[PDB]
């Protein structure tokens, strides 16, 4: 009961345990099957079935204890994420090697365990472990608590072990990043490294965390995106790249942002924004599809005390366009250039008169992410979408919209509100990108170089997870978010 | 011939050509095949054989100029001819003279024709019409030399051995993901801040937080909760960050893959490793024996055999072997470390600062057996606990670890040892998250490390860790 007492008694019995000539964390077990191969192998069994002779050495943490007299002990055994039962009985035990009492008093609660034993039934249908010989191959000196907070981000060791869906979250999440991964791949994508620290942070719009390079004796800047030496590999002819890694952004934590997470930026040549539309789409209903079997999945937008939101992504997804609809929804026309003083000032007007928070600094491209953030981006909530041809003081590294004065070719796909998707034709052409005299030298030589008609998409694949793991925060698909130390 | 006036008059023709109503970056080209899929359809045809019904919208950069023009495409480092002859071109679409001494060296271009094979054999496409889709405004040398790292487009636009190099890093990295993943490894992302960082960290600042945070050294002990977590085969290839001097072979961000494998012994480790270093290198080769450039390219290749298993050297008994001179423990006696001093002096190899007792035997080591095998990689293994602080004590061997430490021409690519996992066997205890991580449990497990630059260098025959870097971290001028 009381932690302390538990820890420092458990301590002790390590201790004794050593006292006792017995080694609590021997140096090795030679295991031969895990615990989902044990599952795997003997599923079909019959219930009271053994398979005395066949001698297998599995590990696994002890989460559960409980005995049908001295004589005959239950344990729970977990490794991998999946459950089998032990089954010491004293008939099975090897007496020579020890105490079945004494053998298995000791055993406690998130012990982990190497076990000599065959596997079987119990009478009770349960796949177990008849154990001849178990040793305690790593004590879990704390209590382990049963299913209780922070702890969970800390010591995330505890919420992987004793809650199942902890793990079935990151296990999606290791398969979403692989199902992303292998559909650029199989698209003929080259996966790269690009530098985390640049002497610039370009690629969005986003305070930078800064570090201190010894050796160069300079200021760097960790990357905020990964989007210019990525468009410099394509004026490099990679056409086909890509990059999965973090990006840093030194802004408010919510539970949609951290400050680090994972991006995924690839970069496709001769690729419109109808491609980049048509790959959004194909990339999330075929994701979700290979996760799921279905396009449909249930989301807890407002959390699981309220009823969750069937988010469908079935293709295509609907796209609207940012400045059509808001000067639709708040019919007043934004007026180019968006950052002239009346265009300025209009905005801020319609932001005023809806008592929408004005964002600091109240710069164009800023009160019209507000405007679409009010407005349209909470407003397809059943299936993501893309809000899209977003003014170019939004995107200044996006082409041109061809049709649409002063728009880009800019998707952006949001689900249940938040932003997972940003994609854009890449502006190609140097004269035309302001900045090229923030912004790289080398980037805008780059593409004096010739950077051909690309498209470039961006992944928020941590926001991707939460949505695909139904999860509301995104500390809830990160191993170990960053969090104030206590 | 100059630079600078051929970026202008470039940038001029841009200006006029806008103005001329003609599109020199227009937004979208519906190409229909690739060059490399070009170079495969039609690899094999008859010289001479056209094909004037089949009609294919192509792409690629031109990378050679000469009623008859000859260009050079080049798309995924791969090239092709260009035949442009107004016989099948289209005037409709503007006239075949002005649209084709307008084009320059390093145009992307895109391409309306027909595949074919010339009289003299060379496999081009015969352009009914050519478009301009970006032009390259200065002009891309052929020779070249920091502009390869820091203009790294034009390195792997030119040479295409430093395309094949970082192709090569990417099947390497690759490889490991399949390799790992297919042994059951769990691929995670561990912080690459954290709140503490044997180097000198990279300190940031988060500011909502008001707080400092170190970049990674390495992704070890987030790995090692995971396998607390019951995350048993668990592994992160990502970027760590030694804030240190640059060298050949150290860059203070570089990609480390870390897996930590529960229940693995010190065998367990070391087979994974000669596994994985031997499928690797045949994936990619075909073959075990590789040629590297170890001296340099002004020097011939040794061969470096991959085939497992390979040879296991003890640090303290090879030291002992090869100066004759024998190391009382514990290793950081005063004996012990006078007497290590002394064989770095005699020698006239360097004295490190501080002359710490693992510095000194890394020194010995570094100077003595790690360039015993260059014919083949080979393991440094059972390295003093003083050197090893967090590795398993080796159990028939006193002051000995179970670590081993995999070498390719004398460069460590490869550092794993057994965990030790008492958490009242370390005086590290008596990282709090590290310690606490272990009071609730860690298995015996076995973790590695592999340098992915390295690796790549050794296999993609780079000397310098900034040839298998696409955009090393350079000094601005
Ligand atoms: C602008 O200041 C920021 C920006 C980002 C984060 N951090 C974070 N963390 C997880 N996901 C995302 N995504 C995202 C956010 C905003 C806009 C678009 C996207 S996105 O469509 O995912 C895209 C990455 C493709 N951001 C932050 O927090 C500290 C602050
Ligand atoms: C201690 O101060 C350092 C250390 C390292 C680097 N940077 C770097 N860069 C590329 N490779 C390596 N490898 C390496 C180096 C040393 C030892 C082992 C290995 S390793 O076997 O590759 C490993 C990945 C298992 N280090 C550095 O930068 C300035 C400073
Ligand atoms: N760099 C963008 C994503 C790619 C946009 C298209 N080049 C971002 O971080 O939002
Ligand atoms: N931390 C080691 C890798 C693994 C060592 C044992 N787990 C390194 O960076 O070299």
């Amino acid at each position: 009961v009381d932690p302390r007492l538990y820890f420092e008694n458990r301590s002790k019995f390590i201790q004794d345990q050593k006292d006792k000539g017995i080694n609590p964390y021997p140096h090795k077990f030679e295991r031969t099957i895990s615990i989902p191969e044990f599952i795997e192998k003997y599923k079909d069994l019959g219930n009271g079935e053994h398979l005395e002779d066949t001698i297998l050495n599995i590990t696994g943490r002890i989460m559960r204890v409980s005995a049908s007299g001295q004589k005959l002990r239950f344990f729970d055994l977990v490794g991998d994420g999946e459950k089998i039962q032990v089954l010491a009985n004293y008939s099975f035990h090897n007496h020579e090697k020890g105490n079945f009492a004494e053998c298995y008093d000791k055993i406690r609660r998130g012990d982990i365990v190497g076990i000599v034993g065959f596997p079987g039934k119990s009478k009770k249908g349960e796949l177990s472990i008849f154990p001849k010989e178990t040793i305690l191959l790593s004590a879990c000196l704390h209590m382990l608590p049963m299913k209780y907070t922070e702890i969970r981000y800390r010591q995330r060791y505890l919420d992987l072990l004793i809650n199942e869906s902890s793990r079935h979250t990151f296990v999606t999440r290791t398969k979403i990043i692989n199902f992303l991964r292998n559909f650029l791949n199989e698209r003929g994508f080259f996966e790269v490294e690009t530098p985390m620290m640049n002497l610039i942070a370009g690629g969005a719009n986003a305070r930078p965390f800064i570090t201190h390079h010894n050796d160069l004796d300079l200021d760097l800047y960790l990357r905020i995106a990964t989007e210019l030496p990525l468009k410099m590999l394509i004026v490099g002819g990679i056409d086909k790249v890509y990059e999965i890694g973090k990006v840093f952004r030194n802004e408010g934590i919510d539970n949609t942002h951290n400050p680090e997470f994972t991006s995924c930026e690839f970069y496709w040549a001769y690729a419109d924004y109808n491609d980049l539309i048509k790959w959004s789409e194909d990339f999330f209903s075929q994701l979700v599809y290979h996760l799921f079997g279905t396009y449909k999945i249930s989301y807890n937008k407002d959390g699981p005390e309220n009823q969750p939101i069937e988010i469908d992504f079935t293709p295509p997804y609907p796209k609207v366009s940012i400045v059509e609809e808001i000067e639709k929804v708040t019919n007043t026309i934004l007026e180019q250039p968006f950052d002239s003083n009346e265009t300025i000032e209009k905005m801020i007007n319609i932001i005023k008169e809806h008592k929408i928070e004005l964002p600091n600094p109240p710069t164009a491209a800023k009160l019209l992410d507000q405007l679409a953030s009010h407005f349209i981006e909470n407003k397809y909530n059943d299936k993501p979408f893309f809000i899209v041809e977003h003014p170019q003081i939004m995107s200044p590294l996006a082409k041109y919209h061809r049709t649409k004065p002063g728009l880009t070719e800019r998707l952006e796909m949001f689900i249940c509100g938040k932003e997972v998707l940003n994609a854009y034709t890449e502006l190609n052409d140097p004269f035309k990108q302001k900045e090229c005299f923030q912004l790289d030298s080398a980037f805008c030589t780059s593409l004096e170089y010739g950077l051909p008609p690309t498209g470039g998409l961006g992944l928020g694949i941590d926001r991707i997870t939460m949505f695909l793991t139904n999860k509301n925060s995104i500390k809830d698909v990160i191993l170990f978010p960053t969090m104030r130390p206590a």
